[PDB]
C-alpha cells in the first residue's frame, strides 16, 4: 500500500487502507484519511489533514509555506475534506497567521492540472477548478462553483456558489451566486441556468433567480436598493436568499 | 544501460531498440514506446498508448492520463504519438474516451512545448507548434504546420486550420480556418500567416491568391455558401487556396471572424 | 549528509561545502553550487550552468535546459543565477544561444514564483518578482525591482523597465518603460508605480518629476524622439527620470502606450 520508495515521516499520520505512490514525500504532522490514495511524485508538507477517498495526482505540492513576503516562518495549517480529486502538479499553500491560520477545502472537489489554491482560500464543496485556475490569497469559493480554465481570481476575492467563470477570466471582484462571467477584465454575462437544472430548482426558483439577475444588473440600481428590491423573493425562496447574501457579504464591489 | 534501473517497466510495457528511460519514470501497462525513443527522468506512461519512434518526452509529463472530465472513466482508450515529437517539461496528454473517438491522436515531427495540455479525443496532424501552456480542452483538431502561441485555450470540438497562427492567450471559441492568425480573448481573425507561407515555399502566386480569399470569407459580407461558390476557382488552381476553402467548408459550427 | 544519497550529482559538479541537495534531484555536468544553497527534491539541474550563494529552488523546477527554439544546435552555452533567488515549483529557466550572448542571466534576491518561465538569453536584474506563470519568450531583459503579476506573457527581444508592473494575466509585446505599470491582452499603459515607489521610499520630487515625464511621453502627441528631446531637461536635473528616458531610448520593439 506505502510504496517503500516513498519517505513517510514519523510524525505524519496515515489511516490503513492509504495508497503512497513511489518517491512521494509524505512530511511531518501530515494526516491522510481512509481510502486516500496519493499518487507517484507527491510532495505533502503539513501541519495538514487530508480526508478520506480522495486522490491526489503526480508532481503536486500540497500544504507548502506561501512565497508572499507577508508569511515569516509560522505554525500554519490546511484541511482538505472528502472525495476530492486534485490532479498533475496543483500547488495548495497553507494559510497565514494575519487571516485564519487555515487554508480549507471541502468535499467532492474536481481541482485539474497545475492549478493554484493561495493561503486562507476557501473551496467548499462538488467545486470545478479547470486547468491552471490560481487563486491568489484569502479567496472564498462556495459551492457547485465552476472556474475555467486559466481563471486567474485577486485575493480576498469571493466566488458565490453556481457561480460559472469562463475560460481566461481575470476576476477581481466578488462573483455573486450563479452569476457566469467572462474575460479580463471578468464582466457579468448572465446566470448559470444548467447548473440549476443540475440541481433539480423548481421552474418558480429558476424564474425568481431570472428576475434577480434583472433587480441587480438590468435596472440601474445600486447594490442597496436592490438588496431592499429582493428581501421578499429571498424570504420566499432559499435559492433567492443564496444569490441576495452573496450580494450583500460583497463589501468590494460585485463583478459588473 | 539504456533503461535507468530506478524507472518502473510493467512487465506488459514494450520497448524497441534504442529506447532510453531515465530515472525515476513510470512506463505503465500497455505502453508501446517505438525506436530511439527517449524518456526523460520523472516522466509518467500510462496505457494503453503507442508512441512511435525518435521522440523526446520531457521530466514531469504525464502521458496516456485519463480526463477528469469523467468521474467513471472507460477503458480501453487509447493514446497514439507518432514519430520525431519533442514532448517539453510538465506536459499533459489524456487518452481519448468511449463516448467519442476512444482515441487522442499525435501525428509527427510536433513541437508541444512545456506545461501543455491535450485534451481527450483531440488530434494534432504533422508538424505543429503549440507553445508554451497552449490548453486543448476536447476533440480539438489541429491540422498540419498550425502553431499556438502560449496560453492559447481552444474550446472543445474547435477545428485549428493548417499553418494557422493564435497570438499569446488566445481563447479560442469557434475553429480557426487554414493559414488565418487570430488574438485576444475572445479570439478574432486578424489577417494570415504570410510569413509561415514563405517558409514553406509557397508560390508569391499561391500567396496573393490566399491575400484575395481571406476578403472573399471575411470582408464583403457573403454567406459561407457565397464564399465557397466564389472561392471555387481559386481553389481549382491551387492547392493551396483548396486547404483553406475546405477548412471553411468543414466549419459547421462556424469560423473565427 | 546534505546531500541526499538518492540524488544524482555528476562527477563534474562544482558544490560549495554547506549545498542541501534533497532526494531525486539531478545536478548535471558542469553545474556549480555556491554556499548556502538549498535544492529540494524532484529537481533536474542542467549544464553549463553556475547557481551563486543562499538560493533556494523548489521540486519539479527544471534549471538549465535547452531551449526548445529550432535555431539552437547544441551549441555550448550558459545559465548563471546569482545570490538569495528563490525558485518556486516547477519553474523551467533556459540556458542561451550563440546568435546573441550565449548566456541566460539572473541577478540577486529575485523571487520566481511556481511554473513562471524564462526562455533563452533572458536577463533578469535583481529585487524582480515573477509571480505565478509568468512566461518571458526569449532575450527579455526584466531591469531591477519589476513585479509581473501571474500568467504575464513577455515576446521576445522585449524590455521590462526598472520598478515596473503588470496586472494579472497581461501580454507584453512592446518594452515596458520603468515604473510604468501595464495590464491586460494586449498589455496597455494606465500610469507608474507610485505604491511601488513611495514604499521604496523614493523622494516627492522624483515622484512629481515622474509624474510630468509620463505625461511628456503619453499625453502630449510628441513621438518619441519629440519625447526624448524634451525629457532631455528633466532626465538631465533626476536620475530617476534619466532611468525612465533611457528605457525609452533602448526600446527596440516600440513601448507600451
Ligand atoms: C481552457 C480549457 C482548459 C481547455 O477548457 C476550459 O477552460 N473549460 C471548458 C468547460 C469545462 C471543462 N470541464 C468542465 C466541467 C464542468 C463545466 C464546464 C467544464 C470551457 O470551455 N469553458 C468555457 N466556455 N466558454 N468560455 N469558457
Ligand atoms: C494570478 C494570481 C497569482 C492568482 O494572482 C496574482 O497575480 N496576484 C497579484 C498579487 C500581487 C500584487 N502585487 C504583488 C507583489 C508581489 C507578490 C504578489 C503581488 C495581483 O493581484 N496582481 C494584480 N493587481 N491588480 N491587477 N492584478
Ligand atoms: C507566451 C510566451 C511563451 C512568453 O511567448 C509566446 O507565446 N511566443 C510566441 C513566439 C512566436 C512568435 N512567432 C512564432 C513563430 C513560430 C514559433 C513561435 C513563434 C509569440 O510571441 N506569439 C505572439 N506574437 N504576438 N502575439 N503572440
Amino acid at each position: 500500500l506505502i510504496d517503500p520508495r516513498a519517505i513517510i515521516d514519523p510524525s505524519a499520520r496515515l489511516a490503513a487502507d492509504v495508497q503512497v505512490g513511489p518517491w512521494s514525500i509524505v512530511g511531518a504532522e501530515v494526516e491522510i484519511g481512509e481510502g486516500t490514495v496519493i499518487g507517484p511524485h507527491v510532495v505533502l508538507k503539513g501541519p495538514t489533514k487530508i480526508g478520506k477517498h480522495n486522490r491526489i495526482y503526480q508532481f503536486s505540492s500540497v500544504g507548502e509555506d506561501t512565497p508572499d513576503l507577508k508569511y515569516k516562518g509560522e505554525p500554519t495549517r490546511l484541511v482538505i475534506g472528502d472525495h476530492n480529486v486534485i490532479r498533475e502538479g496543483v500547488t495548495i499553500h497553507r494559510g497565514t497567521v494575519q487571516d485564519r491560520a487555515e487554508t480549507t477545502i471541502g468535499d467532492h472537489n474536481l481541482i485539474m492540472a497545475y492549478a493554484h489554491i493561495g493561503h486562507d482560500s476557501v473551496i467548499g464543496n462538488h467545486c470545478i477548478l479547470v486547468n491552471n485556475t490560481a487563486l491568489a490569497g484569502h479567496v472564498h469559493v462556495d459551492d457547485w462553483a465552476i472556474l475555467s480554465g486559466y481563471t486567474l481570481v485577486h485575493q480576498y476575492c469571493r466566488i458565490g456558489a453556481h457561480s460559472f467563470s469562463g475560460m481566461g477570466s481575470a476576476i477581481g471582484k466578488d462573483v455573486p451566486a450563479y452569476v457566469t462571467v467572462f474575460g479580463n477584465p471578468a464582466e457579468a454575462r448572465s446566470m448559470n441556468f444548467e447548473g440549476m437544472r443540475r440541481r433539480g430548482f423548481s421552474s418558480e426558483a429558476i424564474h425568481a433567480l431570472r428576475r434577480a439577475y434583472k433587480v441587480v444588473y438590468r435596472q440601474g440600481h445600486t447594490v442597496e436598493e436592490a438588496l431592499a428590491e429582493l428581501a421578499e423573493s429571498a424570504a420566499q425562496f432559499p435559492e433567492v436568499a443564496v444569490f441576495r447574501d452573496s450580494i450583500q457579504s460583497a463589501t468590494r464591489g460585485i463583478t459588473r
